[PDB]
């Protein structure tokens, strides 16, 4: 099985114990580690952070201890303008300059491949995405004639039916990609005025109006569109989403006024790291959506949807039962990476739980 784990460059700036450098990563935990995110300047791949050159180097020394570990560099992301990707991909001269700049950059800094995180192509972009993937893969194939191990190409793909239909020719891009990570953890957010879970495994016979907003539907739909099971990797989150309750109601369908309050270390409205949730749970009431098979917790006017060891092991069993290529984790720096917040002296408890399931029959 593959275990694909993202590390995010901005996690280095978090204070005290929340600070996470590539250094903290156990080299034997994941099969592939992806560094997020690279920039595009002058139509060429480039660094984002001031000290990226150093961090690349720290990440790639993990390979001195585990020579089988693979590392990828992810380009794009949320803070990258979708329109900036659109402009690059739709003009042949810009697209060509970009593609040619990638292999030398990856080689200089020690990466084994490139992850595309264009979030998200519009209906006008779908054709250009296909072209970008095709031509990117062709160039990696050509570069490997120089006797080096061929660069890997992956893509992060949204799990909502409408985003898929609008932006992605799954049947075509599947043939050129080494793996596709399905982002099965954005099924709810502050954008609706109610409480709900962003990563449910199943629909659960109760659910109103969205048979499609669950991991099971997204996986079955990708399989139907022509993504081969052995290229499909199911995304499992290591963070939670928080909401401020608008009333004293805390069950399904409850009102909300907005995001939850920022966490001590992540400092971002609406999300919490798992190591912050471990702390939040002291004094919280815990519940579990039995149909959806995911927990949530509530304390005061704060309502948190999250994943724990049981829910993550369940998702891992599901994906094995479906014979998928593996699991993808967003993100190593949001799991309890020091191992000192969540009880047990177990570093990476969520990621480890996934690995345990994937390593059994
Ligand atoms: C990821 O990469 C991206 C892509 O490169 C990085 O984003 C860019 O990087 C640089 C530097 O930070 C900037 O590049 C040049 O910017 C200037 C361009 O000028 C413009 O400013 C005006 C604001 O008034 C703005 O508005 C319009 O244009 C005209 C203005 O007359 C106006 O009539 C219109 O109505 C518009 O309002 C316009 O959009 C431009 O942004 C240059 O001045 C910069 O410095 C050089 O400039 C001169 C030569 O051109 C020299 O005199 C100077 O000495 C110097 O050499 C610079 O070259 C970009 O702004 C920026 N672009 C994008 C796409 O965002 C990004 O930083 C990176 N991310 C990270 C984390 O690194």
């Amino acid at each position: 099985y593959k275990l694909i784990c993202y590390y995010t460059s901005w996690s280095q700036y978090r204070e005290g114990d929340g600070s996470c450098f590539p250094d903290a990563i156990d080299p034997f935990l994941c099969t592939h580690v992806i560094y997020s995110f690279a920039n595009i300047s002058n139509n060429e791949i480039d660094t984002w952070e001031w000290n990226d050159v150093t961090l690349y180097d720290t990440l790639n020394t993990l390979k001195n201890r585990n020579p089988n570990l693979k590392t990828l560099l992810s380009v794009g992301g949320w803070n990258f303008g979708s329109e900036r990707f659109s402009k690059i991909a739709s003009k042949t001269q810009s697209r060509r300059t970009f593609i040619k700049s990638v292999p030398p950059f990856l080689r200089t800094h020690g990466f084994d491949g490139l992850d595309l995180a264009w979030l998200y192509p519009g209906w006008r972009d779908k054709r250009h995405l296909t072209t970008l993937v095709k031509e990117m893969k062709a160039e990696f194939v050509r570069e490997a004639q120089a006797g080096t191990e061929q660069l890997l190409l992956s893509a992060a793909v949204t799990a909502g039916k409408i985003a898929i239909d609008r932006g992605y020719d799954i049947a075509q891009i599947s043939r050129h990609l080494d793996f596709i990570s399905l982002l099965t953890y954005d099924f709810h957010g502050g954008w609706r005025g109610t409480v709900g879970h962003h990563s449910p495994l199943f629909r659960g016979n109760s659910d109103g109006s969205s048979r499609f907003s669950n991991a099971d539907y997204a996986v079955s739909y990708m399989l139907r569109l022509g993504a081969p099971a052995n290229k499909l990797v199911m995304g499992i989150p290591t963070f939670g989403r928080s909401y401020t309750l608008a009333s004293s109601s805390t069950r399904v369908g409850a009102p909300i006024s907005g995001p939850g309050i920022p966490g001590q270390f992540t400092k971002e409205k609406g999300i919490l790291a798992y190591y912050e949730i471990c702390d939040f749970l002291h004094g919280a009431t815990t519940h579990r959506f039995r149909d959806q098979q995911v927990p949530y917790a509530t304390k005061g006017n704060q309502w948190v949807a999250y994943d724990d060891q049981e829910s993550v092991k369940n998702k891992a069993r599901y994906l094995k039962n479906r014979q998928l290529a593996g699991a993808m984790v967003w993100a190593l720096d949001l799991d309890d990476f020091r191992g000192t917040f969540c009880g047990q002296n177990l570093t990476f408890p969520l990621t480890s739980a996934i690995k345990d399931v994937l390593a059994r029959v």
